[PDB]
DNA sequence: TGTCGCTACAATCG
DNA sequence: CGATTGTAGC
């Protein structure tokens, strides 16, 4: 009579169906040897508010103190008579339960006596200040269904779940091949210690033609690849995709080239050629139907593939637009809008992947266009056909067989790159670890995550959760530094997770830190029991120690290593947002206070660390919130090490768990200023024997706002001021390696690429006031007027100045590559580069270094020396 | 409909 | 000078 499956989606309708809430995942038919995607709708979620009783009667209106007791009796009394008659409330389950509430609302007692009342998710919804004579405040008033039902089952992301008497659907209500109806929330339990099963994962990529005429974007070609058997907590398979399909349609007026049957024939591929692109959307549906993916991976799918699917599926009037999803719907939501909110519903029960936002939170690209990842991750060159070649394709077989085998190849790519990162595996970490649903741990952001990780803490630990929410602070503490270059060996400390560390050691919780409703509180006293926060933190810390530690076993795959870096990663960012959260305004936990103390704490360990180490008759040179540069004055690596072990101890005597390890040795440093530095890190190789690697941190070398001949330029020259040849001869070979830059500026011999300029949008380039205008803006809005897919808020856009004969300022002579390679009147400003892209970095490098100075730089370049 | 924190340098505009 | 926008660093 049991169910078992795994959920994997959840979606509730708050306003369509009151108290329900849909969830899709995987069952396994024995007849069919596989697992079938199944929707399970918890029906009848009750909502739970909680009365939290007065020590006195009150009157309402004369704001009095009568004085009669108040037990739980005269509350239930006050809810039976004035408030369910007044907001028409039929039936309701009433009982005593006693709470405890840490959080922000004043006047709430640590631990209380409050009346759980429950009554059905149809009800009317009683106001957030309510109050009485009884009465003086009530939670939970706003719970969605899909919360109350995840904390009273401690269901904690995907899992394996057991349903007990299931009950039949009258008629379908999903796309789905099993349905079952659970008429109360109590029916419905977890089993621990099972494997996944086994997920399909489509990822689809197309091709679109602008209608300049309506400015709408119409689809000509769906490349879809699909794997039946794609595993959650194991490598990606090889090859990464099982099948695939391929539906090409015409524009409204062109027409097929001559023989596009034939060749489509002999391609010997799953190439459906639809007439329309009422039938190709048709196909397309009926395939999603088919292969029901539980994993739709693409690039842009939540800003441009499902928005622009959705739309010409409104516009073709297209029947059943709800295979998009899993649920069957009539309504299609509203599209625009922010975020990918709409998309999402519209795909609910289906996992969209977008690998650009996983792209973000994972990894560091200059750009996250679908090129560069596949450059930066695949090591492989992507072919991008411009949008009029989409046109002109339609002309002959090779040319649309070619822009055919293109959309596969994206969408083949999408699916390596979303391998290579084991996304999914890593959602679903994350997802077990913070205990919402993996769909909005994919769509990014770490608020939610810690949200829902609090509310699972709390919750189980009999503690009322608040209701969802309908430079503050002095932060870390950075050394001046001693500019200038060392030659002999510099040694780093870093605290290991300090922050979090912090949390563990002093106690801070909201259960211990005396708050107030700008003021450091009190650090809590060492009786207290460890609190809700330290816990979670303490397990997070301890998860990202143990991939750290599983990181140092020999001979391992360098890839798996990558893996094991990029978890490690985000399991610190997951402890250092659970410290953020407390500092922020629209968090549900918002603690500022908290934030305050941990920030506080962590400045004064620097402060006493600098102080013991200055104690210790050694160097100080920089420090950084959690860190102390050392110069050692030593040239031999054996007492360096000998010299960090005595120190590391020394500072670790005085705490309990923060503990200071060596983070780097560098052989050479170059010091220039707050955040910014290059140094010969050292990792020995054995036997006395040690391996050189640059190290470049927050020099201008290392940011995408500046071109690549500047960037060239700094490496050639930091590489040989960090070098062991003589002074002399590092100046020399600057000064050679300049005038032969300068010479390439000069005689146009420079590849084009090495101009560009990367600069990122924060918002849509139309919304950006008319504050002259900034350069990658300028470009941004060209792009939109041409007939190509639109630059979005968070788009790095590349440009190039050049020389337009304006008589303008350079900011405001901005253009893409493209306009320079196709206009006869534009032409690169090589002045420009030489004094404000080249110059500039190479003058901050060598500010410390002797015989180098701005004149000399400017005139080596050939330039005047005379305005530098 | 969501949206982690703060410190610091840098180029540009008013 | 101060304000903005952007990109690093913890
Ligand atoms: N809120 C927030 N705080 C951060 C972030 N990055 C660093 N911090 C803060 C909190 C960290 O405890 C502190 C020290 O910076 P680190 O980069 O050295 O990280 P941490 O020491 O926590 O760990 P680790 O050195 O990798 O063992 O800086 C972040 O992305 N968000
Ligand atoms: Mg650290």
């Amino acid at each position: 009579q049991v169910f078992r499956f795994y959920w994997l989606d959840a979606y509730e309708d708050q306003y369509s169906q009151p108290g329900v809430v849909y969830l899709f995942g995987k069952v396994w038919i024995e007849s069919a040897d596989a697992y079938v995607s199944c929707c399970v709708s918890v029906k009848n979620i009750e909502r739970t508010v909680y009365l939290l009783p007065r020590e006195n009667r009150v009157q309402l209106s004369t704001g009095k103190d009568t004085g009669a007791p108040v037990s739980m009796m005269h509350v239930y009394q006050e809810f039976n008579e004035a408030v369910a008659e007044k907001y028409k409330i039929m039936k309701f389950k009433s009982k005593k339960v006693d709470k405890d509430y840490a959080f922000e609302i004043p006047d709430v007692p640590a631990s209380s006596e409050y009346l759980e009342v429950r009554y059905s998710a149809d009800s009317p919804q009683l106001p957030q200040d309510l109050k009485g004579e009884t009465f003086s405040h009530v939670f939970g008033t706003n719970t969605s269904s899909l919360e109350l039902f995840l904390l009273s089952r401690k269901i904690k992301g995907p899992s394996w779940l057991e349903i007990k008497s299931p009950q039949l659907s009258s008629q379908p209500m999903s796309w789905c091949k099993v349905e079952a109806v659970v008429t109360r929330p109590d029916q419905v339990s977890v089993v621990k210690d099972l494997a996944p099963p086994p997920v399909v994962v489509l990822s689809l990529s197309m091709k679109t033609v602008q209608n300049a005429k309506t400015h709408q974007n119409e689809i000509v070609a769906i490349a879809a690849l699909v794997h039946h058997t794609f595993p959650l907590d194991k490598a990606p398979p090889q090859p990464p995709f099982q099948t695939h399909f391929c539906v090409l349609s015409k524009l409204n007026d062109c027409i097929f080239p001559y023989d596009y049957n034939e060749a489509v024939k002999q391609k010997n591929a799953n190439i459906e050629i639809a007439l329309t692109e009422r039938t190709l959307l048709g196909f397309f549906l009926a395939k999603i139907h088919k292969i029901d993916p539980d994993v739709i991976v693409g690039h842009d799918i939540y800003g441009f593939d499902l928005e622009v699917l959705l739309q010409r599926i409104n516009s073709c009037k297209v029947p059943f637009w709800s295979k998009i999803g899993r649920l069957r719907r009539s309504v299609m939501p509203k599209l625009g809008g922010r975020s990918g909110f709409a998309e999402r519903n519209a795909a609910c029960g289906r996992i969209i992947c977008d690998i650009e936002i996983s792209a973000k939170e994972l990894i560091r690209c200059k750009s996250y266009h679908l090129s560069e990842l596949v450059h930066q991750i695949l090591k492989a060159e992507r072919v991008v056909i411009p949008p009029e070649n989409i046109r002109n394709a339609y002309n002959d077989s090779v040319h649309l067989l070619y822009m055919l085998e293109n959309t596969w190849i994206d969408a083949k790519f999408i699916l390596q790159i979303m391998c290579e990162l084991n996304v999914l595996p890593l959602a679903l970490q994350i997802t077990n670890i913070a205990g919402n649903v993996m769909s909005r741990t994919l769509m990014g952001g770490r608020s939610e995550r810690n949200e829902y990780l609090l509310l699972h803490a709390f919750t189980e630990n009999n503690f009322i959760v608040p209701d969802k929410p309908v430079a503050a602070y002095a932060g870390g503490l950075v050394l001046e530094p001693k500019v200038g270059f060392y030659d002999k060996f510099i040694l780093l400390l870093d605290f290991n997770s300090l922050y979090p560390s912090i949390i563990q050691e002093y106690n801070i919780c909201f259960t211990t830190v005396h708050r107030e409703a700008d003021e450091i509180p009190e650090l809590p006293h060492s009786d207290l029991e460890m609190g809700i926060l330290p816990r979670e933190i303490r397990k997070l810390v301890e998860r990202r120690r143990h991939v750290k530690q599983l990181m140092k076993q020999p001979d391992l795959n360098p890839d798996l290593y990558l893996q094991y870096d990029i978890r490690q990663k985000a399991l610190k960012l997951t402890a250092n947002s659970m410290y953020g959260c407390l500092g922020f305004s629209y968090s549900r936990f918002y603690a500022k206070p908290l934030a305050a103390l941990v920030t506080h704490q962590g400045r004064e360990i620097l402060l006493h660390t600098k102080e013991m180490v200055q104690k210790m008759n050694l160097e100080v040179i920089y420090g950084d919130t959690d860190s102390i540069m050392i110069n050692t004055n030593c040239n031999n690596l054996e007492e360096v090490f000998k010299l960090g072990n005595r120190v590391k101890s020394e500072i670790n005597k005085s705490y309990k768990l923060l503990e200071i390890d060596i983070d780097g040795i560098f052989k050479s440093l170059l010091l220039l200023k707050k955040k910014k530095y290059a140094a010969l890190t050292v990792e020995p190789t054995g036997d006395g024997k040690y391996v050189t690697k640059q190290e470049l941190k927050g020099l201008d070398i290392v940011r995408r706002d500046w071109c690549e001949l500047a960037k060239q330029a700094g490496n050639y020259v930091i590489s040989q001021i960090l070098s062991d040849q003589p002074r002399d001869s590092i100046v020399e070979n600057i000064q050679k390696k300049l005038t032969e830059i300068g010479e390439n500026v000069t005689n146009g011999t420079v590849p084009i690429t090495q101009y560009e300029i990367n600069k990122a949008l924060t918002k849509d380039p139309q919304d950006y006031p008319d504050k002259k205008s900034l350069p990658h803006v300028h470009v941004a809005l060209w792009i939109n007027s041409q007939g190509g897919r639109k630059v979005k808020a968070g788009d790095t856009i590349s440009y190039v100045i050049c020389q337009d004969g304006s008589n303008l300022s350079a900011s405001q002579r901005a253009y893409a590559q493209e306009q320079l390679q196709k206009q006869e009147n534009l032409s690169i400003d090589t002045q420009y580069y030489l004094s404000q892209q080249v110059h500039p970095v190479v003058a901050r490098i060598c500010e410390p270094i002797d015989g180098i100075d701005s004149a000399l730089i400017a005139m080596w370049l050939g330039l005047d020396p005379s305005q530098f």
